[PDB]
């Protein structure tokens, strides 16, 4: 008799459909940040790593589970096979084009459509009833092609927007006033890049309105220039690429934030893009950052913020721009 | 149009059953114990609380709801009625008989039982999937009570056992020695309580088996009388209880510990009670403590522990007791 | 040689002082729910507990003591003698008179001042560069009482004060917008207890105004009622007390997120209670609940929150009930 | 009246050093995985990375700072200059040079002393008090390499040693009995690499001893080839280059266990490398791994295994080998 045998009587041999899985596509440093940040979270009682690199997913594999010691997630698996995902709560998109050096914007979308003409019906084939959460960029545009492909409802397809965009614009406020980011409340809506909208509105400490305060807060005539908060939002990831190379830990942190509103069905709100047609004056089928509320179903709530003309007539700007992207794509 | 539906628009109003759903039944010491300690590891997205006294009940469900800010599940129930307990995963049984000042031990079984005829077809009916952690003592006694009650198989009821009594050995040994508990190894099998056989061949620091260095261990002969080490497992609950009225945050930490291993199917060694007709020349249907492996279908399997013949002689001689109170029992 | 010997080498005797020490003054039902959380928190290295009754307070320690396998706080002490203190960073007072069924917390003066006349000297003389978070009611009041006994500057003596209450009002606020609170942003100022402020104009979820949407908002002319929702948060600890008897978790869990802000040096904003003097034409030596930074020099900076001639009168009149409290007390 | 002054009432601008202060030297994956395991695990109020690439080095720096509202730490600093470490309890070194492809060991080491005369130095001079934990490579040498220069006691001179190989050998024996690896009790000694010790007599699951249950195991003749689980562990470091081109997040997790139990003064026993001079009959200054007791003081006690006389000659072999490069290296 073997070892096993002799060390340990069986009862049942049947293990049963994991209850809490997530599956993260694409293993670059997003993919993996957003894989190290879930596993430390305790989100998962399996982790499925998919993407087409065969060796490099077998190795982060392999490094993940030499850690199991130090964590309370019992299986992590990995395949460029999609049977590996089966039975899926969350799956986490970062896989996308490789962009080319000299490539039009309507180049790199039309390659990352082709991708997700792969993958999404691989994810939808072995987990039919996830919540769909789009990371690769640009990620408003990607988060349509997503929705369209998978033929999923728009309450479990999420974009991940102005949400690490709204947690870099809340620690920039934190070091301007000497407050914990937490403490400091502020939202960056709309198209994820250089034409977010800042909300001054709702810009708060403890429920007091810095514009009520300082009038002439976000203004080209504010002697404090706090318009050079969003103009660092907006500029932060170019900043950190030409340092480093690229980003990977805040991307991983905020979307392992997003994944435990969900997985744990807190009804948090997070800026995240949502097909917004038929609010804020728009009435093409685009997807911007908008305050939703996260579950278990997705996107089962969102919250409709008082806009300015301006910042109306700016959404409106984003959408056309994204509409008519969208209708020269091939599907 | 009401405040709410101003600020929000509503997707789905689709509500859906919980996913890692876990009920407490009893909210005494114990039962409020292993509520905090599960609240606070967020093991649980619902937690349901069931007792008779429905004042005590809707106090500790609103004192809990308060700290909802602070804390990672986002449903608090509770009622008498056991349709609040609906698709519970994992369902700990702490209600039970009030000691009688003097009675025998088939009395106080018998109370238990009546009890249990109460609870567990209720339990049942609204989770007939659920895993049974039976707290309540006799605890070896009333998870055969359970087991035979709820029809359920043997996989699917687990009783406290010596989980915390190895805990305890664990800490007083590492007092000993001065290393934290983690890194103290040790063993308490068998009968929860004075009979509990301390498995000495088992007990080690970084695999050095202390029997081997100091051969006389756990005899009468130890110069070092390591036996006192078991005594004070043994005689520890009754010292506390003396103190402070009754013991709280040992066991709720314990069947919290349990629970993280069933809820996030860790597949990690307790030593809990279980059916363990077959092993040790045991010819009845009696519940022992042996190092179970817990997962999200239960105790998957059990470790067969090498015993001395005067190891085997203590279980065999506990099985011969609690079989003997329970074939007298009435259900 | 002992087995200790011939398995554990020595290569230095313990020559170390405690560097991330918290004492918890009385082990009370309140007391205990502190000490629970802050161990669940891992904030702390060394847990002291200090109480009047040897038994019950000896009882506790061990309790704690016999769950160090599933806990990250590897000394925990306890003693009637406040020499078990030395050393404390945060040193948090729950002990003294609590509120029974129906009584008012500023029925506690008298009773609780004479408490702190022992207490305070005592935490003083073993930790004097710690910082007081006071608990025990009524703890507005009593933290004045902390800071004149201690001669402590006025930023390392907090108060419990609203932290609780701006919770619980977060917490009917997402009941009725279906949402976490978490993501529900509204401030209860003022006194812990009947003459609290709720702040109408901060509330938001998303930093859009409740006030503006619905001017009618918090009067009574609003059709939803929305001043029930404080007359909850002033009613909670009453309906909690009468309904079990005490008030426990939901402060436990209070006092350890202003633990966490303490010891990890967040400065996070927390409406906790300081001397209010000059701010809102105020004169005396007052202590309210106003929002707060806490850090590990405890409160280094206070939010002037923008009050309406309404708002800031009912402010003002809950300074006046207080400092006619405070200005007849003996030290 | 700038817009921070209207908002916040300063109270306190004396500013405090950090109480629980992190540097990690080398931003490479090995030191950045050790950064957001140890951010992730709250063990931090400062963590300072320090490199020589000052770009990649503000580059980490900026995308940790970008993920604060999702981290409770609360000051993240890099610099060149270590003067951005001072004031640090532990302090972990991943920087050196990598063997090229001809070079001998000697002169491989002889280049990390170099590196490590101008690192050591300047880490002692900002933080004298502190301990040195060495996961650089060869780590047995380079932790001997930087006792030297430091003049550091042998309890604050820590090398990561044998804790991940120990940690991987548990993994294996896991999905070997289908356990978790917390379950799994064996321990890899001596020199880290492949002349490490698999210490088969101390084997365990729940306290039996699998070389008692199997007289073959370890051996040759072994049926079931348990000496492959130790060949495994001594090539899976090989196996994981050879597939994503490093190691990263087994070692950022086992390093960030190692920070828990010294920040929290736990004494947890793990297998880290210290110096073994006057054990097994070692007559030489040499750094191996054995089971240490590590706290706030590193290493106070360790546990002395009893190894076969075979197992005793492969620690004399390692520290013979090692003391011949070490008496040869240029101080």
């Amino acid at each position: 008799a073997t070892l096993k045998d002799q060390l340990i009587y069986n009862l049942l041999k049947e293990e049963q459909t994991p209850q809490n899985k997530i599956t993260v596509v694409g293993v670059g440093a997003v993919g993996m940040a957003c894989a190290i940040s879930i596993l430390m979270k305790d989100l998962a009682d399996e982790l499925a790593l998919v993407d087409v690199i065969e060796d490099k997913l077998k190795g982060e594999m392999m490094d993940l589970q030499h850690g199991s010691l130090f964590l309370r997630t019992p299986k992590i698996v990995s395949g460029k096979d999609y049977n590996v995902t089966a039975n899926s709560k969350l799956v986490i998109i970062t896989a996308g084009a490789r962009q080319q050096e000299g490539e039009s914007r309507l180049n790199l979308v039309q390659r990352n459509v082709n991708i997700f003409k792969f993958i999404i019906p691989n994810v939808v084939k072995y987990s039919p009833n996830c919540k769909l959460l789009i990371v690769s960029n640009p990620v408003d545009i990607l988060t349509y092609v997503a929705w369209k492909i998978s033929g999923f409802p728009k309450n479990r397809v999420i974009g991940s927007g102005c949400n690490l965009d709204s947690a870099r614009f809340r620690y920039l406020m934190g070091e301007r006033l000497g407050v914990h980011p937490l403490s400091c409340h502020g939202w960056v809506l709309g198209e994820h890049g250089d034409s977010s909208v800042p909300v001054w509105s709702g810009m708060n400490v403890a429920g007091v309105s810095l514009k009520t305060l300082h009038p002439d807060l976000g203004t080209d005539k504010d002697k404090e220039q706090w318009k050079e908060v969003h103009k660092q939002v907006v500029e932060s990831a170019y900043e950190v690429i030409k340092l480093k190379g690229y980003t990977s830990w805040a991307i991983g942190l905020s979307v392992a934030d997003l994944a435990e509103s969900i997985m744990k069905n807190l009804r948090r709100v997070h800026p995240v893009s949502t097909m917004i047609k038929g609010l804020y004056g728009i009435k093409d089928d685009v997807f911007l950052s908008v305050p939703c509320i996260l579950g278990q179903n997705g996107i089962s709530d969102l919250v409709k913020v008082t806009l300015t003309s301006e910042e109306e007539a700016r959404l409106k700007k984003s959408a056309d721009t994204l509409w008519g992207i969208q209708k020269e794509l091939q599907f």
